[PDB]
């Protein structure tokens, strides 16, 4: 008698199927795009969290071949600082970053956020005259009016900035913002088991099934989209972009590297991050561990590229046993 | 080859899938009814315990905007005692509560419990010569012929009270306490994993299934269900309402505040309430997080009131993992 | 492409429906049948081990209702003087019991266990010789050559004696017993979770389907079945028998009862016996405990005798959620 | 929307259903193959791990009537010493081993594994030449063009040896192992709950459905496959040989025993083998316990011999409860 | 600086020195004295508490060879009462109590307890008039004004019986209480480390030093002094007996015998004592395994009777290792 | 060959002894002094600490015949208007505080604290202005020179307020202190166990020995001394006092009162302040559990009054057992 929409899977639910595989791990493409007009080296992006990303993770991530998007909570000026230096940054001398996330000009590609308060027109054009790629409309519900009508309002302001809107988790609300000019979505509410979505509101789309029903609906279209929570280890990211994502959002597993924001200090005999979480030392040993494990999967699955591992590979369900 | 009707779904099974959105959790209407006769301003009752509701914390509940119900583990006089106090009660000069639950004569609102025992009619006599607004003919098992018969009883001696009848899971039920004549029905039984009612007697039916059975055998009656147990969270009380309920009792989350019975004391180094509960300070704090969530769960879905919240949101359902 | 029979459900996998009651559970009837030819007064039987039935457990059984299995632990000469003690016990001077389970001439009903050794028709013939109401061919695997051909050798050799054959688990046992003339059959093969057999061998029946299974086997023949294991509280006992079970044994829940065997003593400042397992009192109080929470249930789904119990109410499926 | 094959399960989804017996544990059959050309008197392999198995283990699961896989984490020359010493081993003056897996000359039979590496031609020629039984090629991901022409590399050089291609879990890698002419396919890939392909990579297929699946596309091609992983107790294993293995390969279960490589020492108070695990004695009481397991089960199901096992006995699906 | 009067030890302090032994302890003498005119076959009394003593188990302690003192938290009738039955109760038919507690009558001994309030006058009547043989005046603080007066009230009103103070815990205490005329004195203040005498008032005395304070302070007196408090197993016992204790009273060890108030009850599958403590069996068996570890004390050290144990057995001190 | 000046005893090594009392705890008097000029007619001040002293919980301190020690961790004009609100507060109409803390004009006591910066002088200035009685220079270590000048600067400033100077812990710091004019001295350096001062500097005297120290050094000036730190419930406070402390200074313990600093919250169901600790409800009952405490250990050491508590009972050492 329950309005009951479907079964919806998380990670934990599924396994990836081995298939027959001719390419190694040393040998897939990772090559992917963040949105219509914005190509990535790896299908990772840094979350707008100030515990995660200002300019420096930003720039780190960019070099990795990924991209980061400048979180919100400071002052406009001071959003448009952090874009500015990423844009600014010139490679060390003795340093090559082949796989660089460039624009055309050759600078380093970043994104910002903003939100749907009053000043979210004047962020924007900071941000935008700053140089940024692409414009984040990151909020807790996006199939929103408010979210809908701001990611028009960016795209009818700026037509030469990239727009991301999100978050959601449905086919309705994938389409809507195809609808409203998004040149990708942001999937994800209630993702986690533990998020306060869920708790406090009772409300959540495990977040394999939510990324397979944005993917279903965004077929054809040419519109990405970005997989955004519940993902603890390597293995969960393999199981998105089989699930149909084209790149994955890192919010937390970021915070604590020595690019993200806060200060080195002693605690407990032991180093720690200050504003504390776990000092996890260069954000470059964890892009490999996430991208070591993609490969595996890939060669598993028997996937060449990113193309061939967002339509190809099948799951098993497996029970909590 | 056993006999079983259904799978039953408790609320750790579902989530509530976001949908299009244009009303803030801030602007939506949380209006609803107790029963056919009693309109309240927030879907939350007080429980019938002695931890819970005597006549300062059923004040406190009408001035909210909904309604506590007296308990009856006291003498008649005491509890008829009890509703004089909330009948009587006038508000405090310099304060002002809009919301308030009150009858035609401006008298804030207020229930109170009976049983089955042969001092019932007596009860029931007391409380409504008291002036109390709803009578809960409260048992364990409200499908049987003694609840039915009292049930009956009630409406035929006092044609102008309404009546509240349960508890009570299933279709069959609802539609045999309707037929008494009862004014509204109350749903729970077993409905928690840690119940009495399990351990001992094997029976329960998990309370989101109970919900939407009796909403669907009560539907274009015009006889509200409320919901009775099993809710820990804000985010179940959200997943009660699109399950079909009129309104929520809560219980032991609200034993221990400031209006709830008992005397504070000291115990361990902090503060108790003792008859030992943790002291929880004021309701209202309580009854803001709860409604706040609903009030958050009802932006997600895109209800702008309570009719649209019980009637158009959708589940999905999760597994264990 | 596994060779899956069915799904198959344990007790914690479901729930009594509430139904439509108008008798209470002080009224109800708990009579039902051990065997085609023994009556109870309570659906309760105690386990034939030797730290749960001797001759004064089995006494003690009796005169609640049920019965008692005598174990085969010991000497063949010993257990015969086990059966001859209850079946020459002369109820005390001052005390009544009106339930008694007692055969024509008025002696208290008792069993005993078999195996299937080679003295084993010794041992057979010594209890029909003390004057045993019941043999019990007692195997782990009841559906075997060996189990089947000494039920039908014990009703070939003494026709006046019932006998049950176990243990069993399916259909198609159950109407193998039947044909080789048990008098009922007794049902538990790896029911518990924890047991050795599902451990060792990987070899078990969920007991809620075994016993469902073997009551629709044995639907309309006049074959009682018991239900042997899996149960840890008096709702799990109300669950088997609407699962469809006529009576339930009891072991390790009965160890420990003063009637029980093994002598008390003190340990950690508190009383267990030994041979150890705590002290647990007398039997009546557990019986008294199990059979209320009978009751209850009975009460609950509107269940007037055992028979409307075993064949009229519902189950609902629950998660693990 | 997601793209799932089917649900699968593993040994803690499932239980055997008992069946009519008329043979008893010690009497069934535990003969069958490892490969089409080699017969075990029981169902068993030792794993081809460093920890586990060399010459001396190898020589002691010989005599057991089953095999062990000489590891290959050493040098080509040590390694075909390791199976010379099998080869060459002559019993023990005064003991006797009538279940002794033998070649026709009457040697002891070995396997040793190898990889696709550069000196993986190399390796296999050493153990072919030192007068190796099997040879396994034993990978990660069998299902790929590395191991498949490796297969087809050592049946074209060496047609009068064994080969065993895996790690597997699919029908349709069953098929193009067989197809390339392997002896026998080894199943596991990700089979437990804990394995690193799972983390790492998001990789695996429960080991109940990966056998079933794998047995239904080699039935009647004269193929064995080999259960590899997941088997904690002597249940699991009749659990795998009725999902469709011939025969079952224990690794860690066997490290630590007298026989296995490493030294015992004194550790805490207590022995372990260093090179630290729990020493475990005498490889025959390991043995004893999971066959005498096995023919618990066979008793249980009434088959009487593997062949039996494999084919006739059915499984009950189970819940998490 | 501090005003520090010694050391205090308890009973982990110290520990009895083996000694030239040539009585074993089944033939060692456990005769003692309660008061100067009441002998005691065996160094032991049951505590005034509402957990511990009323007729029942003042009658089983008389009838093991020591006395029970009847507790004061009840009407003076109804404690009165209690008194009366003891004094009353004929020795079973068939049974045989050679050590037990007699007065010249050949009744069994028998002591109540009273404090200081306004009713004590009355109390202490009633109970001499129901014919207790020893009063105990028994209060928190015995060196007081109230307690040294009621002491004096009762040898003067009341000349025949004997009179115990208590609790006391120094030897000025010891002296003020003979002088007034007590038979005999109660030692323990503060004894246990987890008392709420230390916890609320930071006050108390370790009991083996108090005990030994008090011994030395009545040493040629007459007077007996009673170890009440701080022992936890037979060892402590013996400890208390060498410090100069006369015999030792036991509380909360004897609550939950069968003897003892309170009604068994069924909690947790295990029996308890609700009035809820364990439920521990026949007081003689606790009786008899505290004067099993007495006589083996007595036995190590060589003391052939309990004046030998008190006088001559010395002890070492230990440190917290 | 370790220069040791002492063994020093904290609460836990020491007890209190009975004494002959005759006067009841109830009957005790527990007046007492801050300082030479300010008497207090309970032991027990306030900390200065910003989670427990501000203007609502000083003046309920001296309302209850103690005073509270307004923090500094404010501005200067900020903390002078904490202190006139106590000294303008006017009783509430219909309550009586006779036991209350008052100047000779009637208003009720206040201190302040200040420490040695370069603003000091100011601060002072401006609490002197607001009317503070007494002022606390309160430093980590108050046997240094700047604290020795500020005291001197405070007396010779203004003459007319009272001035405690502190923390000490030893014999000639007092001495120092009193030379240098202090009204009263403040001890207590590292005296927890777990303080930040030994972990850090390996600094500290335990408690009790450092007070009876500072009292023997004062004794016959007239300056009193304060125990400031260790104190965990009533027994050490009676303890501080035997030690030789005129009163006792609480923090932690009075944070979280409903009068202390912070808002009340909701936190895990259950009452906190926040800034979180613990809601502890009104500063009464405290006071109430530590001055009966108190009282308590007077009539158990037959102390009169407050000067005899200080000067006549003993103490026993004890084990760590
Ligand atoms: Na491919
Ligand atoms: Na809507
Ligand atoms: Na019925
Ligand atoms: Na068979
Ligand atoms: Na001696
Ligand atoms: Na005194």
């Amino acid at each position: 008698m329950l309005r009951i929409s479907q079964e919806a899977l998380t990670f934990d639910d599924v396994l990836l199927i081995p298939g027959y595989s001719e390419v190694l791990p040393k040998d897939v493409s990772l090559k992917t795009r963040l949105t219509r007009g914005i190509e990535l080296n790896i299908p990772l992006v840094s979350a707008a969290m100030d515990t995660v990303t200002e300019a420096r993770l930003a720039i780190a991530m960019a070099q990795e071949g990924g991209i980061g998007i400048i979180h919100k909570n400071m002052g406009i000026e001071q959003q448009a600082a952090e874009v500015r230096k990423v844009k600014k940054h010139e490679t060390a001398k003795a340093k090559t970053y082949p796989l660089a996330s460039k624009d055309e000009q050759g600078r380093l590609r970043v994104g910002a956020a903003v939100g749907t308060g009053a000043d979210t027109g004047e962020r924007v054009a900071a941000l935008v005259a700053a140089g940024v790629d692409v414009v984040v409309v990151d909020t807790a519900h996006g199939h929103s009016k408010g979210v809908i009508e701001r990611v028009r309002w960016v795209k009818q302001t700026f037509p030469d900035v990239q727009v991301i809107g999100g978050n959601i988790a449905t086919a309705e609300a994938a389409k809507a913002l195809a609808e409203a000019g998004a040149d990708a979505v942001k999937v994800g509410i209630g993702p986690g088991s533990i998020c306060t979505t869920r708790i406090v509101a009772g409300v959540g789309v495990p977040q394999i099934s939510a990324i397979a029903n944005v993917a279903a609906a965004l077929e054809g279209t040419g519109v990405p989209l970005i997989a955004d929570g519940g993902i603890r280890f390597s293995g969960d990211l393999a199981k998105a972009m089989v699930a149909g994502a084209y790149c994955v959002m890192m919010g937390s597993m970021f915070a604590g590297t020595e690019e993200a924001p806060g200060e080195i200090e002693l605690f407990q005999g032991r180093s720690y991050k200050s504003y504390r979480v776990p000092y996890k030392g260069a954000l470059s040993a964890i892009v490999h561990q996430l991208m070591g494990g993609l490969r595996a999967a890939m060669g598993y699955t028997g996937s060449a590229d990113i193309q061939q591992m967002r339509t190809q590979p099948q799951f098993v369900r497996i029970t909590g046993a």
